[PDB]
């Protein structure tokens, strides 16, 4: 809801990455229907994940990623946390900066 995604749309991109170890940033993203929304849409959704208004998703925000989405949802697991801030933090200070996400979630 917060960044005017439907239940639906969630509850399908849940399911397709319930198993630890599937998740896929770019698929989840298209599946959820964040890679179609507006910039000010990828804004406001990095703001609630960055759940401590630091301005940077840190690797522990990371890692409860799926918890924004539907808070019955399971933990990221280790290589999925890796895997995103590997393709995400290209300044390599370890954090995903508001840049650094919509350029994620952009293609
Ligand atoms: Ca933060
Ligand atoms: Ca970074
Ligand atoms: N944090």
């Amino acid at each position: 809801s917060f960044a005017g995604l439907k239940d639906a749309d969630v509850a399908a991109a849940l399911a397709a990455c319930s198993a630890a170890d599937s998740f896929k940033h770019k698929e989840f993203f298209a599946k959820v229907g964040l890679a179609s929304k507006s910039l000010d849409d990828v804004k406001k959704a990095f703001y609630v994940i960055d759940q401590d208004k630091s301005g940077f998703i840190e690797e522990d925000e990371l890692k409860l990623f799926l918890q924004n989405f539907s808070p019955s949802a399971r933990a990221l697991t280790d290589a999925e946390t890796k895997a995103f801030l590997a393709d995400g933090d290209k300044d390599g200070d370890g954090m995903i900066g508001v840049d650094e996400f919509a350029a994620m979630i952009k293609a």
